């Protein structure tokens, strides 16, 4: 009958949960005593990632009997403590797709062409032609591990530039992936055949280093590698020493182990581009979720 | 029977083929090189200039001809990497990678400021139909981008054949999210946006140009973005290379490059293989 909203999201979110009859409360940047105390008359909270959904945050809230993630994943909300007490857990795992997507494409174009880099020369009064020549994406070779709803929108977008898209996904059939023009390999063979590799698949025991010493040893020397899913599906101890040795020629990652990252070698790196994980991060992925969530608490 | 290579070519071209201009009948250059009128007279033997490129702007085209000296360009030779680079920029506008980069580097990690546009649904116009600006329209498309621009020589029939419908300039400017221009530089397009034209533009409107700098007024631009007319630009290239004002550069809503559209390992090798070839 109440819901608290406490993290950044469209308004479209707060006047969606007023047509269907709730009052709502949103209050951004709350503290652990702000917050449950602002919980106490709430069956209904909301977030992206910057509110922590603790067992300690779920236990204190007597009321609370839903909890709302503007976004994909249930990474900053304790689904056992949840379960544990009866608390559903919703989230959007159709709202921001495309802006991952597209900002997965434009990793892959910055780093054949090292505009970040090219920038950042530029506006240290430098004048470097030489220094960033670049690749060429026509004819090159784009693996895609993960063929759910991110990976066969890169791989269409990625086509267009006349990229051969190739890729795994434990799921997904390879006439199924054929129809959306990703040819389905073995990882074993599709390791030595990438001139890029991007990865969009979940955080799991599985992906956990999907990237490792032992598969960019199998790569293409200068191979580049784009993770814009979650930290720690490219094993950074083995993308840094890549890095280092040549073996991998750039990275560029939106998401981190540690977000922020207290380690500072990859960032640090010359051939690294990042961004502080703005996948989901574009006005209308933020109006997109903030009413998919909405609709699913007015039910 | 001798060849001078004056600039930064693929090894290829050196290879295929088999001042210091006195013992030479032909000689061949990208950009950097000045082939002023004041040069071409020098060089007595000088029989073919040619150029590894697309442009030939560099090239004193009336001090050749009043000499009988043909000149020669690749003109498809690296069309694709500029299209490619001029679709990267398009990304960075809109998501700002090269300033998000530039932040985590400084230890940052600055979420809210870096809040994007998504492509999907947003209107690109394309000034300039010929090589270049066709293939940024397929590849645009396929983000979901319609696609519109203007090309005084190519007809609607040719710009629909890669989905972009023309219109009169003036019905251009109020429609576009993005702005790019593929056009040589010539007086009809030096300044083609400028502050008139800006005035016209979407509030917010975010401009690229991997043309030829010029063709977007560097002080109307400046002033576009100063006051949010323009949300933001990315340059590759400037009206002087390198460029001595700094300001647009130094802006936190300009991407740039040092002039890198052609500046692919496949694109030198395909004008550099190209030009000597035709020697
Ligand atoms: N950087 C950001 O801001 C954003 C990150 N994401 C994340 O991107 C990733 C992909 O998201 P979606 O495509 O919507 O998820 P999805 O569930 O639609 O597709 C994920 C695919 O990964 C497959 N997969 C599982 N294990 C695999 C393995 N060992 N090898 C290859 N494929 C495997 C799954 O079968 C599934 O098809 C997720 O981690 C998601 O949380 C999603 C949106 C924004
Ligand atoms: N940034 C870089 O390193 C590179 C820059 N370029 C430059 O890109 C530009 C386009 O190259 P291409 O597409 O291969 O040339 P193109 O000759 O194939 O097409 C140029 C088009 O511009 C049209 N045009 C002329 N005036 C116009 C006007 N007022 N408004 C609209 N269209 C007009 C012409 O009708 C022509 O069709 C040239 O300036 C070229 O020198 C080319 C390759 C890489």
């Amino acid at each position: 009958r109440k819901v608290l909203i406490s993290d950044s999201l469209d308004p479209c979110c707060r006047k969606i949960l007023q047509d269907g009859g709730l009052q709502v409360v949103e209050k951004q940047n709350l503290s652990k005593e702000e917050l449950i105390a602002e919980l106490q008359d709430c069956e209904g909270l909301i977030v992206r990632s910057a509110t922590k959904v603790t067992a300690d945050v779920i236990n204190a809230a007597e009321k609370l009997q839903v909890v709302g993630r503007a976004g994909t994943g249930v990474d900053n909300v304790d689904l056992e403590a949840a379960t544990r007490k009866g608390i559903l857990v919703m989230n959007t795992p159709n709202g921001n797709s495309l802006s991952a997507a597209e900002l997965t494409c434009g990793m892959i174009m910055c780093l054949a062409r090292q505009i970040p880099q090219a920038t950042a020369s530029m506006k240290d009064g430098k004048w470097e032609r030489k220094k960033f020549m670049g690749t060429e994406l026509n004819g090159k070779t784009l693996g895609i591990l993960g063929l759910g709803r991110i990976g066969r929108e890169v791989a269409t977008r990625m086509q267009s530039f006349g990229m051969k898209t190739i890729g795994y996904d434990p799921i997904i059939s390879p006439e199924v992936s054929a129809s959306f023009g990703v040819q389905q390999l073995p990882l074993e063979e599709i390791w030595p055949l990438c001139d890029f590799i991007t990865v969009h698949t979940p955080l799991l025991p599985s992906t956990t280093g999907l990237l490792n010493d032992n598969t960019f040893a199998q790569c293409k020397k200068g191979v580049r590698v784009v993770n814009c899913a979650r930290g720690g599906i490219v094993d950074e101890g083995a993308l840094l020493r890549a890095l280092q040795s040549g073996q991998c020629a750039g990275a560029a990652l939106d998401v981190f182990t540690e977000e922020p990252p207290r380690d500072r070698a990859l960032v640090d790196h010359e051939n690294v581009i990042s961004c502080p994980h703005l996948g989901a991060s574009t006005k209308e992925a933020q109006s997109r979720c903030g009413e998919e969530i909405a609709v699913q608490f007015v039910d």
